[PDB]
C-alpha cells in the first residue's frame, strides 16, 4: 500500500526530467522512503521539482492543500489536513530547502504513510 500503481505510469516523464536536472539517484529516493532525509539538493530539489510538476507547490514552495488534497486517496485526506496544520506553511532558505523542512515535518508525523517517489 497504498500508492496505486497508476501514479508511477503518471510521474514517470516528470520524474525522469525531475532526476536528470537535479543530478537525482533513485537510490537517494529509495533512501528518503526508508526515512532518511539529508539536506542534499540533488534530492532536495527533486522533490520540489516532481511537487511543482503536478501543481502541488508553487514559485516560492508554497504547498496548494486543495490540490494536495483532492489528489491523496480519500481516507489520508483526515491525516493529511492535520499535518498541513503543523507543517504548513513551509520555511527554509529556498524552494528546494522548503521542501526539505516539510518533508521531514511529514516523515515526523506520519511514518506509518510517509512516502516519496
Ligand atoms: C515525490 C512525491 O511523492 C510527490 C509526487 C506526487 C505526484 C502525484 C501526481 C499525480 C497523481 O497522484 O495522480
Ligand atoms: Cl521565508
Amino acid at each position: 500500500d497504498w500508492v496505486p500503481p497508476e501514479v508511477f505510469d503518471l510521474v514517470a516523464e516528470d520524474k525522469a526530467r525531475c532526476m536528470s536536472e537535479h543530478g537525482t539517484t533513485q537510490a537517494q529516493i529509495d533512501d528518503v522512503d526508508k526515512g532518511n532525509l539529508v539536506n542534499e539538493p540533488s534530492i532536495t530539489c527533486y522533490m520540489y521539482c516532481l511537487l511543482e510538476a503536478f501543481s502541488l507547490v508553487d514559485d516560492e514552495a508554497n504547498v496548494d492543500e486543495d490540490i494536495m488534497l483532492g489528489l491523496l486517496p480519500d481516507q489520508l485526506q483526515e491525516r493529511a489536513q492535520s499535518v498541513m496544520g503543523k507543517c504548513l506553511p513551509t520555511s527554509g532558505s529556498d524552494n528546494c530547502n522548503k521542501i526539505y523542512n516539510l518533508a521531514k515535518c511529514v516523515q515526523e508525523s506520519a511514518p506509518d504513510v510517509w512516502f516519496v517517489i
